[PDB]
């Protein structure tokens, strides 16, 4: 059976500051841009994931003002989370995203007389504002999202080139620079959507993820996320219809055929613009500090390893500049004098508090961590279990402090604290 | 360490009221009119920043009815900001912006095929509303902002005339006067759009800056800002297609090249027509009485060198009225007979409730402070360091009265503080 | 100094209800109709101003049940409003304004190519509603209103036919029948817009007013108001570009000047539609009695002279009905066979509660009375001070009761105080 | 003077249960369809009103389980309202309503440039939602409302045929199937708008009323109604103009007259298509319990004659289905195959909770009551006093039950009184 870590983690008055301050992300809204050969401008998109890996100084060497405190013979140190705030810089707004080449044959809202049949390639330059999504979630572990993937075809009829592909709900490890659901769903459009053109650049060639919230929510221990804040609103606001064969026409049992133009049934295949409405600062889910007392998981906020992991998505900071240069300041007003650019920016600077514990490694204990986390004990005394994976790393090492009231988060601690 | 100013300095009974009165601001919404000379007409947007440099008389001079309440000897006097009102007059309304040549090619929301290609100059009248913004914020300091700037390139590649210019988070104090970031971010279009047409006549030619809070936030003192309310909001009306050459193509590996027409990839620089939603007297921050009780800095209203700033803005009272003369009134209706113009207007009316506070100066609290602010010293017995700048000069010297229930804030005032 | 009237103006149990009933205005929405000669249909808009007169009976006549209540040889007795409710029927609706030829030149929210150049007379039939507003306010004096009037230039450079006029703030009383800012700001229109074209014919003509809060709340001595409720909303609806001569082009330093069809700037005179959301019972003002208490002047609600001043504007009730009247009843549908009208409605019935008072008159009562208003005192023992402006007399003097129980508002008191 | 019912109608702990179960009506939303004889298929519109005559059992007869309660030669038996539930069935949803030949002649809200004139006839078919509206009230007698209808003339200039009629406000009983104000306004549009053509077909042609609460509020005794929940919104669509002439053109002073196509002034009789935003269940009026405790009025819930009027509006279910059955199934696609149809539906289901009620018939009891409502003493021992006026006769003699725990609102009863 698990049992709550308020059972055997013992805690103490000794609270510390961190932050990261101040850090920046400049690059291309829809896609990377390298110079046909190295990546120079990173893809920085506001419907992009921002999980920041915060690494903490082991306590177990740290240098005490007081060292009486305990029996390193006998006991153990570890970092546990109190409170955080996800500072967010620049203004609000929106973010633009669209595809020179779009697949949207007809406009199906509301269309007059049933035109003629779509020859070969009538893609239209298109573009709409995706769904507004503001997320946060913090844990000792990477969070974890679901997406749908293509999946495998057992001993079947060999799939005929051009059957529908098979889904499959893929679960995976959140990382940094990866895409949210922006209206079109969590899938792998790049495997689901081979004519790369069903949907904006920014996602057209990559997956789009959701957290798997109940995945998570059921974990064990924990460990995952012991908090997090979500909030997501969109409406649909034009309506599409593709262009391409249809895979799996109108039965005939629902429709009448008709005669003439009618005789040849329009693509069904619909789908919809989406929008998020306005953004607005009351709606505003950081710049608040958050204070975790009591995780709805057994994890009370124990950053085991001493590591720490916090997941942020904010589309309300979502707009695209745009910037030209002139290539030929003189002649009278040339458009070819001008070469314009997207470059969109992202502000944070994460905020936390942490609490000093210990745990006295009785027989009992050991065995409980040993089953739970292995590594835990093997390190309070190597590879990386994520070395593969991409986090924005954000070193807190050097960065705490236990004069409280003298930083923004520590003195609001001390007063929402009381004492 | 720094100290709460609640440590070192003593308050009093003594309640002073002040109010600027009556402030007029009236011009030209866009640019300013000068008769090709000097400056007659000038701008007044409500787009604009608001930063009031309210002076105080020096208490150290001041004569009271009473004279016994200290030493001159061994401690000054010091005025404490207790709360404010930031009178507003004028109806509510919105402000419309325009280019007669804005840089807008094609309309990408829903557009039906692709059309022909931009041949020089195609640029048109465009006019919307801006995002709609109402903020305020009280402090002893000029406030900080942040916009994009042109950075500085390295010694590296000669950067080709042309190329995307490299982007840097300035700093800066922000002025009276100043463009508050309307939806297209805060950069400095006039040196990042080379075009002078790619957004309002009233944004094009100068910079959109932000509070920088996150940095303000964390002033070791907190004299820039202990108090601050910001509401704002807004939508993506319309989506639009710059003009002009791509400085960086669509990727290969996302597109499938079309034949035909389609062969020639059209401009993937999108952008979108910033709007705000309705306003209403439901969501107004001004013609409230603030108290400030506690800040959330260490200083706690203190206004150290008899200073005050107050930044304001506010768009929710920002209609563009029109008025038009005739030349020639007798011809049957000639569009010829008339001028159009354009003028704009504020109304302002600062009233304030300040407290009268002391300090012995100890061997101690002499260090502090001179470390703090030295300035604050070499005056308890020169240069304006911001004479450069610009602010709208409050003087409320001849304006302060003990009379409190005699002013609408000040009996505001007596009712909350219950006694 | 002034002081509170609760200082010097005694106050009894005798409480009294009285209501104008049933009050109804009908008219013609944008002019009144008069048939080459006299007024016959006043012109009742929506977006009107209703300020009331009400008249008090003198107390220091009035035949109590009782007459031992005091010295009429060293007090006199003045009503005071305890509370009212300004009664409102009719259903719900937003009311429609326009113009026949309307200075829309071309919609700049969107727009295809620079079309041509406008030549004479391009007014066209445009229809908008108006912005929402609700609000009301009771005082012992008339309202005080603000709009933009033209000024007076001094001493300088003969003003060229057609120049732009100077604007000043004009304080007005706010009458009966006068015009709410409905969107296009608080202006006389008559006098700053020559072409009588660039705004609806309901207001084309006249002057939009806007109460001047700071002014009256600074009043001295508080009679102007002592309560007051606003709430007014709007957005924009379209964006328009108007015809005539651009007094003051765009200066050359903001544009680069395009050759072709675009070497002539367009107008760059914007407007806007306005428009208020929709109207709500939940965001109803009226059919609500307010209590006034304590008044946040000094004057809490002392009817000085037995009058009493309600200004009362809403919007939520302006639908304006249109019907017809046939010609030729009988020809195969023929529009020429009908005469299509407009017409609207208000429909009021204010209802109060008052509170008898008495004032000793010892010398410095007299003394202080004397300086606040001297006509008080004349008349405790003669010409109109408002004989010239226009208020919808209401006359309550045999409207008197103090059977309280016996009416709505009467229950709806003895309820709230309880006893 | 009236006195509080409370004063001479003693209660008691008797409680019933009471309920209509489900109540359905079944037809056209626009007009009632008639075999050109007799009416076969009634009017049934969600805009309409429902006038519930609820009739109780007398109790001064019932049987009940004791019968010493009290001496039947000094004292009499009275029903009082305790509370009630209008159950609705039948999904969510809004309902259209138009006009083949709406009388609109040309869009205004944004219209090109100054077309021709019309000829006669331009009618076209029009479509829009009407203005949402819930509203309930209950009393002992049957509520009043307020519409404009044609006056009548006094002895002046013979009314030329086609000039605009005399308004005048007419009061009247709301009758079940009446019209509901749908945003043009509470009006006779069969007597002011001759053309037939002004307003859609199901108001074209009868009238719409609005409760005259100020009228029913003043009711000396407060019969009329005793309770009252009304909820309306709406916002202005599109903006339309009238075709006809112009019974009042605008006057010369408000415009400057213009020379080619201009010189003929456009019809400024304009409108506007009204429109109810989204319904929600949150904002949902009905299937909830009302508990009366204490009537504004003097006449707390008895139900005088053992009469009970429950008037109802709810267009939040005003969902027009459409229906169509074939005529030729076979041929390929045809049109003149089918015939299509417009049905509407209401589900009620009217539960309430009375309480027995007694009166000592003491001479003054006697003779108050005389002066009130001689019907009632009369009864305590004939025509109907509204024979002529039609309501949804609802019995609920044989449905009183004394097992409250046996019903839905008698188990929410017994909650709610707590015991």
């Amino acid at each position: 059976a698990v049992v709550a870590t308020d059972a055997y983690v013992k805690r103490t008055n000794i609270f510390y500051h961190a932050s990261s301050s101040r850090l920046l992300a400049v690059g291309h809204p829809y896609y990377s841009i390298k110079k046909v050969n190295k990546t120079v401008v990173p893809k920085v998109s506001g419907y992009q994931y921002r999980v920041f890996k915060v690494v903490l100084p082991d306590p177990n060497k740290f240098a005490l003002p007081d060292s009486s405190l305990f029996d390193p013979t006998t006991q153990r140190l570890v970092w546990a989370c109190t409170g955080l705030e996800v500072g967010r810089g620049q203004p609000l707004g929106v973010g633009v995203s669209g595809h020179p080449l779009l697949n949207k044959y007809d406009d199906v809202e509301n269309s007059g007389g049933y035109g003629g049949n779509p020859g070969q390639d009538n893609r239209v330059n298109v573009g709409m504002d995706y769904k507004q999504t503001q997320l946060c979630m913090v844990g000792c572990a990477p969070p974890l999202g679901e997406h749908w993937g293509k999946g495998t075809q057992s001993s079947n009829t060999s799939v005929q080139n051009g059957d529908c592909p098979p889904l499959e709900l893929i679960t995976s490890v959140i990382q940094d620079g990866d895409m949210v659901d922006t209206g079109f769903g969590a899938m792998n459009f790049a495997d689901l959507q081979t004519n790369k053109s069903d949907v904006p650049l920014d996602i057209c060639g990559t997956v789009c993820k959701y957290p798997d919230y109940l995945q998570m929510a059921a974990d064990p221990y924990g460990d995952r996320l012991f908090f997090y804040l979500r909030k997501e609103q969109m409406f649909a606001r034009h309506f599409f219809n593709r262009a391409g064969t249809v895979g799996e026409p109108v039965p005939d049992d629902l429709l009448v055929k008709g005669g003439n133009n009618r005789s040849s049934v329009a693509s069904s295949i619909y789908v919809h613009t989406p929008s998020g409405s306005l953004v607005s600062s009351e709606a505003q889910l950081f710049n608040k500090p958050y204070w975790l007392q009591k995780a709805q998981g057994h994890n009370n906020g124990i950053c085991w390893g001493n590591h720490l992991s916090v997941t942020v998505v904010d589309t309300t900071r979502s707009t695209n500049m745009t910037l030209c240069a002139s290539v030929s300041k003189s002649a009278t007003y040339t458009n070819s004098d001008y070469k314009e650019y997207m470059r969109h920016v992202e502000e944070f600077d994460l905020q936390f508090i942490f609490q000093l514990c210990s745990i006295t490694l009785s027989a009992e204990v050991m065995a409980y961590i040993h089953t739970m986390n292995p590594s835990v004990l093997e390190d309070w005394n190597k590879q990386d279990p994520y070395k593969d994976m991409s986090f924005w790393e954000v070193n807190l090492k050097e960065k705490f402090s236990s004069e409280l009231d003298q930083f923004p988060l520590g003195r609001k601690f001390l007063l929402q604290s009381g004492y």
